[PDB]
């Protein structure tokens, strides 16, 4: 689901929608929230409905949008989870750090904007939030369960703002020599946390999910609105 009529538009002119949620007290910062491999589905609604009851604004791409507008895959669906391997594996990675620089841009101001905006990513959205943070588009990053981040350890020495990452100790898209390699990476640059929650896997954040742990995800989301909370006016 996104909300009609917001358009955004990346440097390449390539345009996109997106699901926008304005809180009551505005204006605000504006939290970009990267997707998952689903689309803009009912986790990434349930996500911008937190972050609006945290007191931010949020605004949702559609990532999936230079393949196939308006994907919004069920996880609880075998043949959409399909479709989301499918659309994943096809996706550009470079040209979603792309749209979400423009909706990072465009998330500066608008009318509830206060200026100061933030990124919240997930799986696939985590694996970008660590990109953006390299990149320095936004003020603070935060990743839950990013994939594949023992794979870009050298951009660790690029990140020049605060970036927070989640990981669960159970997640085997990071066996432990990549959580090493990880945590060894990381720990140069003092502007990167990383939280290890041993008992969770991938998706615990998710309340819908089969891997939701209700005690990491209830700690991570609390770390997350701490670190997030300085770019309040």
């Amino acid at each position: 689901m996104l909300t009609e009529g917001i358009s955004i538009q990346s440097y390449d002119g390539h345009t996109f929608g997106a699901l926008v949620g304005s809180p009551a007290k505005a204006p605000a910062p504006v939290i970009v929230i990267a997707q998952e491999i689903f689309g803009v589905n009912a986790f990434m609604r349930e996500t911008v409905s937190w972050l609006v009851d945290q007191g931010y604004a949020a605004v949702c791409p559609d990532l999936y949008a230079r393949q196939a507008p308006g994907t919004a895959l069920d996880p609880q669906d075998e043949r959409q989870r399909e479709q989301a391997y499918k659309l994943w594996q096809a996706f550009d990675m470079e040209a979603g750090v792309g749209d979400l620089e423009a909706a990072i841009r465009y998330a500066r101001h608008q009318p509830y904007s206060n200026g100061k905006v933030g990124l919240v990513g997930y799986s696939l959205g985590g694996a970008l939030a660590f990109l953006v943070a390299a990149k320095g588009y936004v003020d603070r990053a935060v990743g839950y369960y990013g994939v594949g981040l023992e794979k870009q350890l050298n951009k660790v020495p690029e990140v020049k703002h605060p970036a927070l990452f989640h990981m669960g100790g159970q997640d085997h898209f990071v066996p432990a020599p990549s959580r090493q390699l990880i945590t060894e990476g990381f720990g140069a640059n003092p502007l990167l946390q990383v939280h290890w929650y041993e008992e969770a896997g991938h998706s615990f954040a998710a309340t819908s999910s089969s891997g939701y742990v209700a005690s990491a995800a209830a700690l991570a989301n609390e770390r997350t609105l701490d670190f997030l909370a300085p770019l309040q006016s």
